[PDB]
């Protein structure tokens, strides 16, 4: 029996229309063109033989507006003349002479661990694929990014407003990925330097495991539901010792509890038992806990509720 | 021998000139006036007997520009005319007809666990006090805020640029505090409604304990240093088991190791031992590990290095 759950991304058209290629000499990557501003990773400034320890302050001073070439390749092509350049954290803010006529309604936001967002993977300013990821508790994402993908963007949507939350910077030693928020800070403790970096321990996202167990109930799979309960407080002390995030309830989870008539605390008890082993059984075709679907995913994809 | 370490805030004058009072109906709090924009917590729109379950979308639609009264009390007082209103996350963006003539050079940034920032505590639009805090690993701060303090702001500085990072929203049941970033997201998992909420477990900030042990060494107090070393990888597995954050080195920590000739790994080993007890001894007048001073604090206050 199929759960009805897929990895669903937002439609990407509105964001495709904002993607550009930024070139600074022998260096190129992707940028995001909104209003009169183009955002891109600041290591587009750095020579290859310096990425291990750049002085980004000195590299920025060395640039002029004419040092940057910004091109839109898809749709109606454009070459954008840079009329101002600034640094904000790990991002460049380039001011251009033309406001993007396709600028959508948008905000900038930071995403929190366990939350899902959509990614538009781009190369040389050309969108090539889209996928969705959950921000991990260690501030990485399990993405799909190759050389030349930096500047690819991640976003959520609230109605027709796009909330840009991520712009891609790097791949870590374990194959996961991280990037900047549009305030210029990097997610987690990472620096945009070509050095090996200390990576932090990941955890199960407990609110997402709960959502996935609700999705199983909504598909008639409820062998793991018992009358026994574990309080949120007691689950959260248990979580600290067992590689789980602490559970924080939300209205989205509450809707799942009302729809199914199964209490959150029943599923917190179930998680504690299932973590010690599924004992030959499966849940939604899996023999281990799934934390990559959010309460919002389950409400929208199965119940049609946004 | 006094180490020379105090809780040191930035001079507050530039931020004082940006503070206003914002009143909506019978509700009042503080706002931050930059260029033609005034930022304030959106719960200023909520009547007191509705704070437990506000409908902020409907509240915003019900308001007009005339619903908001913004006043500058400091210096040359002014009543500002609101000419637009909008919501971003947990903040209101009010547009006013006068640009703040004292707007500093500024950015918006998010602060990470363990980093220090300065807070200007305000009441009725009037600055009252300034103090510094470190963001806790559970995204609360140990502040000093009373009724009427919402909209007080926190910030860091780089040169002459003020990086606004915090707008005060709420006090938790354990007496700690939290607030928004200026993208409108709350630090932590917290909602701006008057409902009691799951606050997550706090941890010792490993990088700041290391900074503090270096301050002790710079002060001549080095009885805890041994040849023994614990690697970062091995320290970090121990930290997960003992309610410490994972250690990630920075150039600021590296400068303390060069100056003292004591390796980071020597202090990681020391922390593991000291955490089991100081054996009746003291470090810098304490019998417990101190994590409220950053590597930058020690570099600046003790070695005189920005
Ligand atoms: C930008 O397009 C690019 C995207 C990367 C390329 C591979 N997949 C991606 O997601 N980003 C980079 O190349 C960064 C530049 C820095 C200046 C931020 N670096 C980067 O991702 O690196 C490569 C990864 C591979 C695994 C790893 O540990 N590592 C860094 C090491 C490589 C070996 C030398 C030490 C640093
Ligand atoms: C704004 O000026 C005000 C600042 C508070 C008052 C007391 N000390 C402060 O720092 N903010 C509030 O009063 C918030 C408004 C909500 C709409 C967010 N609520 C608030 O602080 O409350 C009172 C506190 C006191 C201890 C406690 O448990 N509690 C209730 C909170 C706990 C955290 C979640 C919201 C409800």
């Amino acid at each position: 029996h199929h759960s009805g759950l897929v990895k669903m991304s937002h439609p990407s058209g509105d964001v495709e229309a904002c993607m550009v290629q930024v070139t600074c000499g022998s260096m190129t990557l992707n940028g995001l063109w909104l209003d009169n501003t183009v955002w891109c990773p600041r290591h587009v400034m750095c020579p290859a033989d310096q990425l291990s320890d750049p002085n980004y302050d000195a590299l920025l001073i060395s640039m002029t507006n004419h040092s940057f070439s910004v091109q839109k390749h898809i749709g109606a092509p454009a070459n954008l003349r840079v009329v101002g350049h600034a640094m904000q954290g790990t991002l460049l803010k380039l001011t251009v002479d033309v406001a993007n006529p396709s600028t959508p309604a948008y905000t900038f936001t930071t995403v929190k661990p366990g939350a899902a967002f959509s990614v538009l993977a781009c190369y040389n300013g050309r969108p090539t694929g889209t996928f969705t990821v959950v921000m991990r508790p260690n501030y990485t994402i399990k993405g799909s990014f190759l050389c030349g993908s930096c500047g690819s963007v991640g976003y959520t949507k609230e109605g027709s407003v796009i909330n840009f939350c991520y712009m891609h910077q790097m791949e870590l030693a374990n194959g996961t990925h991280t990037g900047s928020a549009f305030d210029g800070t990097m997610y987690g403790a990472f620096m945009d330097k070509q050095v090996h970096q200390v990576q932090l321990t990941d955890k199960y996202c407990s609110v997402n495991v709960v959502a996935w167990l609700y999705a199983a109930i909504l598909n008639g799979c409820a062998w793991f539901v018992k009358p026994n309960r574990t309080s949120v407080v007691s689950f959260n002390e248990w979580a600290l010792a067992n590689q789980f995030t602490e559970f924080v309830g939300t209205q989205s989870v509450d809707m799942l509890a009302v729809k199914t008539g199964v209490a959150i605390e029943q599923l917190l008890y179930a998680i504690q038992q299932l973590y010690t082993g599924f004992q030959g059984k499966q849940i939604l075709g899996s023999t281990m806990l799934e934390d990559e679907f959010t309460p919002e995913d389950v409400n929208m994809q199965i119940m049609g509720v946004v």
